[PDB]
């Protein structure tokens, strides 16, 4: 039977929030430097190897077939600067990507430029953000350390390719954006205090600003750029026009796609840079969508808006005078990508969940449609006065292709660059397929259908995905965790757009936001009943996964209909809904997730919060949760928290309940190889013990 769990211990604190008494017998978990969290966690991973100790065999079987299913080469689009071509590429194990820069497009030995590699001696560290300057003798990179969110600035000089002693200190979310060849624009958060140790506490996102640093100085004669006394709570960025005459502001309220900008002009006097604060145009001041820029051309301005169109549009609006018009109607799809350049438009529409790629000139905006095959954009780069563009287009099938394009006439220079083919994987052996199925709306929701060409039964087992969240469609993408999963284990893998993501738009987000949040969870059901009601899944052979919020999903759809599922897994999620607000970013998600001072709202999060609604005495599936110490971007507090109530409320029904806490790990952008894979590897042994899936040969 299942051994007996961790003697928890139990918290007599209980709290009062709006007249409603929240007890709490696991609050020592906000400080995770107490001795009972750590020897907590450490029994927890203690049992957690134990019961995993059964398929240990198999744990190591299928960790040889994903590590040989990744070694591949990933190399990512090329980018044109200064008459040599600079782009990503990994030998495909080493801990993170190398620049190469090559004289041409096919060239045969391109050297290295930017090496994140010999930074730190595990490999912690990242390459978050990069900039270019105006001149190209200049370029400004920003990476992070240990996992932490908390950034570190680095500026390099190409022809030397030699590093430079100015290094910048707490940087969250930085906007590099320089300004001819004297110095640059970022945004800084305000001087911590203390000992503890970078990224290691749970203190809110408050009093930043923007500002602007030259070359050749210290950073102390940085002057406040941009500072905000009415709203201390939003969060704002920067952004340098081509023009090389106006800077933008755009200010964001929580996380929510509403955003005010401002348009300032720039003085060409050196002595201005801190002579003076800078005046500011009121260009739009009201939160009515995200009016993002694009590129301007003299008094003109050109930008992607939300305004009276939930699907996106392009509109042209003079600063200037104040008049605004469009240029480019919301079609019935939804603009995923966009750019300007010389005249042409050239934007990928997320059309049925698929980029479309079309490009319009000034002259008629008929979006003209340039052939390329099925897949999803992943990375693009553009500049206004460059000929040269390239995207990497990248699915489930495709395992990546860089794909290189001409502005003046795509009719005849769209050209493959590189391929990221993976050895010992065939096309044809897969097959993906759209279905649409009837929520309880009356209305049909898109879903994606990924499986192996051949024996597919309604007993075959099942992995089913879906985030959902932010505005973030879950377009196709590679994985090779879900390629090992695909060919090795003879499974089908689906996705789900649910409502509430971008994957419709504005309206879709809209009606998924707020008092209809729940609503979502219960598309879910349908979802994997409906795969059960049309032969491709069985309740004894189903797993779904997500991430953060997506995982939100997994184990607040198992407080509905825990017996419709079997495996459950957990990932950095939010599950703490009654204090979710008060660490972490968590304040901008209450933007998307309900204000909890607002009664209204929470009513629906108290309606729907997962850490207390779990009951006792019906049978649960089996969750798996996993965190990592130095995780940041979500409080991992919350996860173990969840753990926490179902160590208690299952004895020895259900379940059973895995939670893998690691040592020294980030949040999952800039995760080192070795640890995600070795954790994709652990999470897949995990389902495929409790599905009783055999090795597929």
């Amino acid at each position: 039977m299942r051994s007996v769990y961790p003697l928890a211990r139990r918290s007599m604190a209980a709290y009062t929030m709006h007249n409603m008494t929240v007890p709490e017998p696991y609050d020592y978990l906000e400080d995770p430097e107490n001795p009972e969290t750590k020897t907590f966690v450490n029994e927890q991973n203690a049992f957690f190897e134990e019961y995993f100790a059964s398929e240990a065999e198999l744990r190591k079987k299928i960790f040889e077939s994903i590590s040989n299913s990744q070694d591949y080469p990933r190399t990512s689009n090329p980018s044109y600067i200064n008459g040599h071509y600079y782009y990503y590429h990994n030998s495909g194990l080493q801990n993170q990507s190398v620049l190469m820069r090559a004289m041409s497009l096919t060239d045969t030995a391109p050297s290295i430029f930017l090496d994140p590699n010999s930074m730190s001696s595990d490999g912690t560290t990242a390459l978050k953000a990069t900039a270019w300057s105006e001149d190209e003798s200049m370029l400004a990179y920003s990476l992070s350390d240990k996992g932490s969110d908390w950034q570190r600035i680095h500026v390099r000089r190409a022809d030397t390719v030699e590093d430079t002693s100015d290094v910048i200190e707490w940087a969250k979310f930085t906007a590099i954006a320089w300004w001819h060849n004297l110095g640059f624009f970022y945004t800084r958060y305000p001087a911590l205090q203390g000992d503890v140790d970078k990224g290691a506490e749970t203190d809110a996102a408050q009093d930043a600003f923007i500002c602007f640093h030259r070359i050749g100085r210290p950073q102390d004669e940085d002057v406040v750029i941009l500072s905000v006394p009415e709203h201390p709570q939003w969060n704002m960025g920067a952004s340098v026009s081509d023009c090389h005459s106006y800077v933008i502001v755009v200010l964001f309220d929580g996380c929510e796609p509403h955003n005010l900008v401002w348009v300032a002009e720039l003085p060409s006097v050196e002595k201005g840079l801190g002579s003076e604060p800078l005046v500011f145009k009121k260009l739009v001041n009201e939160f009515a969508g995200r009016y993002t820029y694009l590129g301007n051309e003299g008094s003109t301005f050109y930008f992607v808006t939300t305004r009276d169109a939930p699907r996106k549009k392009i509109v042209s609006i003079d600063i200037h005078t104040g008049q605004e018009t469009v240029i480019v109607e919301q079609q019935r799809s939804v603009l995923s990508q966009a750019a300007l350049v010389k005249k042409t438009l050239l934007l990928a529409y997320l059309e049925d969940v698929k980029d479309v790629f079309y490009y319009c000139r000034l002259e008629d905006p008929t979006l003209n449609a340039i052939p390329l095959p099925i897949g999803t954009i992943t990375s693009f780069f553009s500049d206004r006065k460059k000929d040269f563009v390239s995207f990497k287009i990248t699915s489930f099938l495709l395992p990546g292709r860089s794909f290189f394009l001409d502005i003046n006439d795509p009719q005849s220079s769209l050209r493959v660059f590189k391929d990221d083919t993976v050895e010992g994987l065939l096309v044809d052996d897969f097959v993906t397929e759209q279905t649409f199925y009837n929520s309880s709306d009356g209305v049909r929701i898109p879903m994606f259908i990924v499986y192996r060409k051949g024996s597919v039964s309604s007993e075959s087992p099942l992995l089913l995905y879906g985030y959902g969240g932010f505005n973030i469609p879950l377009t196709p993408a590679f994985s090779s965790s879900r390629m090992v999963f695909l060919r090795d284990l003879g499974g089908v893998l689906a996705v789900l757009n649910i409502r509430g993501g971008g994957e419709y738009g504005e309206e879709w987000h809209d009606a998924g936001r707020r008092a209809c949040k729940q609503n979502c969870f219960t598309d879910f059901i349908e979802g994997a009943k409906f795969l059960h009601r049309q032969g491709y899944g069985s309740p004894q052979t189903t797993a779904i996964m997500g991430g953060s919020n997506g995982g939100l999903l997994v184990a607040a759809v198992a407080n509905q209909a825990p017996e419709l599922f079997r495996c459950v897994v957990c990932r950095v999620g939010v599950l703490d809904m009654y204090k979710f607000h008060k660490f972490t970013i968590g304040h901008a998600w209450k933007s998307d997730y309900g204000d909890p001072e607002k009664e209204e709202d929470f009513r629906v999060l108290q309606q729907y919060s997962p850490l207390h609604n779990i009951k006792s005495g019906i049978k649960y599936p089996a969750i798996l949760v996993v965190t990592g110490d130095h995780d940041d971007r979500v409080v991992p507090l919350h996860s173990l928290k969840y753990v926490a109530t179902l160590q208690h409320m299952n004895p020895n029904e259900g379940g059973p309940f895995l939670a893998r806490i690691e040592v020294a790990a980030g949040h999952g952008a800039g995760k080192p190889t070795s640890k995600i894979l070795r954790e994709a590897g652990d999470i897949y042994t995990f389902i495929a013990k409790n599905i009783n899936a055999s090795w597929k040969e």
